[PDB]
DNA sequence: CGGCAGTACTG
DNA sequence: CAGTAC
DNA sequence: GCCG
């Protein structure tokens, strides 16, 4: 269980020639769509990454958990001769594949259709392909949105979203969450959690929130917002603050009741592999874990957690500070 | 043999 | 719903 | 791809 151990593990990686050529296959399967295949390609990355030294033999190979022996016969290969030869044959059409899928809102299916439409640029899909909404945004943001900003930026567009806030609701908690409370140098974008430890007064907070973050001009593009029937959790977009220099940044934030705090900034803290994990053993245990709750296996019963402490405790699990959560 | 996390928008 | 994303 |  990765959840069960500190990514400080991966920090010396002992296995780095092997793992940087799976990584190739693991993206390659990914773009393609065998998501389970990659799945388990991921999985084994992260087992050679924070394993203690470097793999030598087959049996040593099989005898880590996450590598079968089709993974064992790929490291033997890198072993002996220094090269994977499945890397020479990957389908042409992947470099294509990720190009398209680094379009936010296409994803696999997406990516292949452009492909069998016959596109192969960004060209193409800007003159030919027909583009959700979404996916106009992430084109026209193309690059931006695969820059990391410095955490200082990051820190920045917290302080904003906080102050826009605070300012017709001053009890509101804000918590910059994902890579950034994970103590990362560099963020993808900001996901802000948003809660009142009243109990109550989050609700309807997304509208007025929105309003004055659009009044000040910082919110540039909104890709995922539900602001028809005041049921919103989420806002996914677009910012950039202001001066020269400045690029567009990609910004989330959830808005959450307070009962259900500890686990949203759980799940929001992340990362996704830790969660995964996390929720894969909640299951192992008759539990149910996301970002609302911990519950037993149903109607179940939710679990009292107050603090993210007491998530890990009921799992059986070593307290992990978010930065040990980098999996 | 079948799961592999659990959930929230979009159209 | 399938697709995509956090 | 891996696992129970
Ligand atoms: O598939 C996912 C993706 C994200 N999450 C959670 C954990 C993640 O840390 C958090 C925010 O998602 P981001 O996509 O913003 N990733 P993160 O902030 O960890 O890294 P970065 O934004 O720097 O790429 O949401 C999941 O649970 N499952
Ligand atoms: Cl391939
Ligand atoms: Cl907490
Ligand atoms: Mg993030
Ligand atoms: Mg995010
Ligand atoms: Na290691
Ligand atoms: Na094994
Ligand atoms: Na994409
Ligand atoms: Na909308
Ligand atoms: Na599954």
């Amino acid at each position: 269980w990765v959840c069960a151990q500190p990514s400080s593990q991966k920090a010396t990686n002992h296995n780095l020639h092997i793992t940087e050529k799976l990584e190739v296959l693991a993206k390659a399967y990914s773009v393609q769509g065998d998501k389970w295949r990659a799945l388990g390609y991921a999985k084994a990355i992260n087992a050679l990454k924070s394993f203690h030294k470097p793999v030598t033999s087959y049996q040593e190979a099989c005898s880590i958990p996450g590598i079968g022996k089709r993974m064992a016969e790929k490291i033997i290969e890198i072993l002996e001769s220094g090269h994977l030869r499945k890397l020479d044959h990957i389908s042409e059409s992947v470099p294509v594949l990720e190009l398209f899928s680094n379009i936010w809102g296409a994803g696999t299916k997406t990516a292949q259709m452009w492909y069998q439409q016959g596109f192969r640029s960004l060209e193409d899909i800007r003159s030919q392909a027909s583009l959700t909404t979404q996916q106009a945004i992430g084109l026209k943001h193309y690059s931006d949105f695969l820059e990391r900003m410095p955490r200082e930026e990051a820190t920045e567009i917290e302080q904003t979203v906080q102050k826009a806030a605070q300012a017709f609701n001053s009890g509101l908690l804000c918590v910059a969450c994902g890579s950034y409370r994970r103590g990362k140098a560099t963020c993808g974008d900001v996901d802000v959690l948003i809660t009142h430890p009243d109990g109550r007064s989050h609700r309807g907070i997304f509208s007025r929130l929105l309003d004055s973050l659009r009044q000040e001009g910082f919110l540039t593009d909104d890709l995922v917002s539900q602001e028809e029937n005041g049921q919103q959790q989420k806002y996914l977009g677009v910012c950039r603050l202001p001066g020269p220099g400045r690029r567009h940044r990609r910004l989330d934030i959830i808005v959450v009741p307070y009962s259900e705090f500890a686990c949203a900034l759980l799940y929001f803290t992340g990362s996704a592999h830790f969660n995964r994990s996390m929720r894969a053993l909640a299951k192992t245990k008759g539990m149910s874990l996301s970002e609302h709750a911990l519950s037993t296996a149903v109607p179940g019963r939710v679990l009292p957690t107050p603090t993210e402490k007491d998530v890990f405790r009921l799992l059986g699990l070593p307290y992990r500070e978010p930065a040990e959560r980098d999996w």
